[PDB]
């Protein structure tokens, strides 16, 4: 029925795959499996609407390319992931945001900012600066853990609400 094209973007190793698998398959993967591209599709219920999620798990940049453009350009909404113990992945959200806007050639793209690995202590990115980042872009912010499942439904189902509202 009603499909939602989602894309999971952000730096290498911030938990993009781990997040998606947890949502779709309901377990935590504790392994090193670099992604080229992988998609996941599951029927779920969101606020009483039966719908399909069509989800695209990307690679960290390593850089923009036409090939990467070719995969991402069909996405409807973007889950922009960083990890709260890795300041570089946080500094990188600006680039993706920007890249996503250029790929979709739009000044308003459905988006949500995700801060992953919330089970880990001694964070290097405070919730305040990140929450302030989401607000400066006018988009929501959700903290998550692929390991504990904290926030993971919130993050994804929220992006769907941003897609419904655009
Ligand atoms: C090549 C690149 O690959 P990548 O595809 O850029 O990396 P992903 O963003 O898909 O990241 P992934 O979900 O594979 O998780 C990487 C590691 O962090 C762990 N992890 C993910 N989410 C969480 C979480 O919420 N909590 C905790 N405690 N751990 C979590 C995983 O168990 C794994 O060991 C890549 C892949 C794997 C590892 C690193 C890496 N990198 O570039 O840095
Ligand atoms: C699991 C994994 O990342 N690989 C099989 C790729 C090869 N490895 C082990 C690898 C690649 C790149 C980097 N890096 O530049 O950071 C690595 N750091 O530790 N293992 C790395
Ligand atoms: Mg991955």
């Amino acid at each position: 029925m009603t499909e939602y094209k989602l894309v999971v973007v952000g730096a290498g190793g911030v938990g993009k795959s781990a997040l998606t698998i947890q949502l779709i398959q309901n377990h935590f993967v504790d392994e090193c499996d670099p992604t080229i591209e992988d998609s996941y599709r599951k029927q779920v219920v969101i606020d009483g609407e039966t719908c399909l999620l069509d989800i695209l798990d990307t690679a960290g940049q390593e850089e923009y390319s036409a090939m990467r453009d070719q995969y991402m350009r069909t996405g409807e909404g973007f889950l922009c992931v960083f990890a709260i113990n890795n300041t570089k992945s946080f500094e990188d959200i600006h680039q993706y945001r920007e890249q996503i806007k250029r790929v979709k050639d739009s000044d308003d793209v459905p988006m949500v900012l995700v801060g992953n690995k919330s089970d880990l202590a001694a964070r290097t990115v405070e919730s305040r600066q990140a929450q302030d980042l989401a607000r400066s872009y006018g988009i929501p912010y959700i903290e998550t853990s692929a390991k504990t499942r904290q926030g993971v439904e919130d993050a994804f189902y929220t992006l769907v609400r941003e897609i419904r509202q655009h």
